[PDB]
């Protein structure tokens, strides 16, 4: 029964990494995978994260099952992040929050939810996106469009086509929004244009469902989430699909939030029953280790201090970054201004190479970026930022 | 888009542990959810386990993301422990491994990936069995069958008519086989019953699907397989769905495994990509904790005898409770023969006790089972022997 099989392709993403893994040639340099780096081009684990887990070490007593949904704490200090701690949304308990294994989780369990429980149908997404967006809602037997937002001349958010493309979104129609640090233009609407949108949205019916990834990369924990919080003071329902991965440098233990928030409370909880029902067929209950890490942190004031400077500081070397690699590349000789880059926000900045030039500097240079031109930022270093401006203008 | 949403019922197994949690009774006795505890009543984390997450906080320099599959090693220890150390199918690289979040995970995931990428219409599953197993499959679109099972007049197990319903079920179709400690009855094929099965099923063109949740609770380690590498001896292809949270005190962590066997090499690898794209679609990599915990313990000699000398006690203060308690309702007054629960393997006993019994121990006794009559063994202990058989003869 396995023999007339299809093989599937490799992850644009996931799969360049082993790609890069087996490379033998030194000096490689890994631009791919969005994984924060420091200055020496490792991927440690946060200090504040080390305390949590030691602390757990000493404390835990039992490895016994989480609830379906995971631990309450960690729930109720999501939404705080989220809508901010005095909220009306969480005053009038209008808002229910799952554990889920990553952002990714959070969002697969989103749309078995949705699939299952509601008329929804369509899924809109922004061209380009994160690649694995389309793969998670057609696991669900969701059909997915796209919606224009990249004006790749101008490298800014072209607002005019984004609105006539989302023309034809009918009311019930799902519309996946990233709540900062696009992925992969690293190009957010301003706080006018989300307070646009959000009125749009009303007016045409949508559900939103955003996708918050990255909170605190753009500018910090409370400005990231302006836009969702714009839209949230607008609509009755809305689903927030989250992650932990970046922010708390946890991506293996996989920790994210699937945010369900409904008119009130009674509805809610009886959507949110149903969000359960899913879990429970899919992984049952979430890990705890990653989770609990954040709950102690965030609930522990020194901490979460510790841990606030921590994402500052990973904020901040990116930003730093991002001037160091247009000052190296004009420094090397190269002719294309990308000033642009200065611009963008989060760890991506979509460099806007051809997929020739992608490939060339792999198989030639030895440097590795997706086919799409978007580079990790946060990848590069004091150490390799030569080199690699080095190869692009040879390319270009 | 909420507001219809009809509630869902509570889960007949995770559901009973928030009541359980509720009742204010000081007397309370807990015998619904398959978890371990020990003579004090606890459910501890094992001794191996402490250990080596001293090590893994120590060690870890990186919580970078895993890899689709996860821990290599983890791969290769769970082939070793289901097929041989020196297995036909592990030298001829036969089999694929993927590390999942629980055994539920791994079901999910081969349920997604036989009906989004093979012909497969329904599921054979042995009735009774775990409520879940029906949810699973058919969240994954997967019709489901039962096939009979349990003679619940001798306690025993009916090979005539789950030979005849099986009959039933054509080629390409899957059927479901627990390894051993069938979940609820306790009731195992013996090994003559298991090399009958395996034959009938590579002629009747049955895709075997095994889940192994308790390897270790019914004799032993390898002992607990022969069923399954019955099988793996037979057939070309077949499916293996197993847990580490019983044996290995891990639940929360959420650790598991779904392994792919093949006819060749090419094959089992060219089926396991469509494998890996079913999970970058659900949860994109697995939790690191408790797999990392258990390679680590199945690398390590030292660790390795540690572990196996737990579950050895744990196996062994099972059975000692299973014996204490059929002692302990002849002496508070059973008016009925309880023997056959002497005949079960695993944590459970089919207790033979209708709902409204059940019922009634919960809500006079404060004495908590499962509706099915199932009873966790691995909860009595010699405190609360006496109070719960005196429950029981009283509802009989
Ligand atoms: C928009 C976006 N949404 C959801 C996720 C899911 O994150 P999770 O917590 O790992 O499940 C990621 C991770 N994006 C990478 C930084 C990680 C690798 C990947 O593709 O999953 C990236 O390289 O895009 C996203 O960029
Ligand atoms: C046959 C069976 N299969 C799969 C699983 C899944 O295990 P996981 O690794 O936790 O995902 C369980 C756990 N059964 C319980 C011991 C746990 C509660 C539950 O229903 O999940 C039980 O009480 O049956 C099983 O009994």
């Amino acid at each position: 029964m396995f023999e007339n099989i299809t093989a599937a392709p490799a992850d644009p993403i996931l799969g360049l990494a082993d790609l890069f893994r087996a490379d033998e040639r030194p000096g490689k340099i890994n631009l791919g995978i969005g994984v924060y780096k420091d200055e020496t081009g490792k991927t440690p684990v946060l200090t504040s994260v080390k305390k949590a887990e030691q602390y757990l070490l000493e404390n835990e007593t039992t490895k016994n099952y989480l609830g379906i949904d995971g631990i309450p704490e960690f729930g109720r200090c999501t939404q705080e992040l989220l809508f901010g701690k005095g909220s009306a949304l969480i005053n009038d308990k209008r808002a229910r929050t799952a554990q889920t294994p990553g952002g990714t989780g959070a969002l697969r369990v989103a749309a078995d939810f949705l699939a299952k429980n509601t008329s929804v149908k369509r899924v809109w997404v922004s061209n380009p996106s994160w690649p694995n967006h389309k793969s998670v809602f057609n696991s669900a037997g969701l059909e997915v469009r796209e919606y224009a937002y990249y004006d790749a001349e101008n490298h800014t958010l072209d607002f005019d086509a984004l609105i006539n493309s989302l023309n034809e979104a009918q009311a019930g129609d799902v519309v996946l929004f990233h709540g900062c640090c696009h992925n992969p233009t690293g190009i957010d609407p301003t706080l006018e244009q989300w307070q646009t949108l959000a009125q749009l949205s009303v007016e045409k019916g949508w559900l939103p469902l955003f996708d918050f990834a990255y909170q605190g990369f753009a500018r910090g924990l409370e400005e990231d989430a302006e836009g969702l919080r714009a839209f949230a003071a607008m609509h009755k329902e809305l689903i927030v699909a989250s992650s932990y991965s970046k922010n708390f440098g946890l991506y293996n233990e996989r920790v994210g939030a699937c945010t369900l928030v409904a008119a009130d409370s009674e509805t809610v909880d009886r959507a949110f029953s149903q969000m359960k029902a899913a879990i429970r067929a899919n992984y049952s209950n979430p890990p705890a280790h990653g989770a609990s890490v954040v709950a102690t942190i965030l609930s522990n004031d020194a901490l979460r201090a510790i841990w606030e400077q921590e994402l500052t500081d990973m904020r901040q070397r990116i930003q730093r970054m991002r001037q160091l690699f247009v000052n190296t590349l004009q420094e090397k000789g190269a002719n294309r201004d990308f000033s642009f880059i200065i611009k963008q926000n989060g760890m991506f900045s979509f460099s806007g190479l051809t997929k020739e030039q992608v490939l060339r500097l792999r198989e030639e240079f030895g440097v590795y970026a997706v086919a799409s031109g978007r580079v990790n930022v946060a990848g590069m270093t004091p150490d390799n930022m030569a080199p690699l401006c080095e190869a692009i203008v040879a390319v270009l």
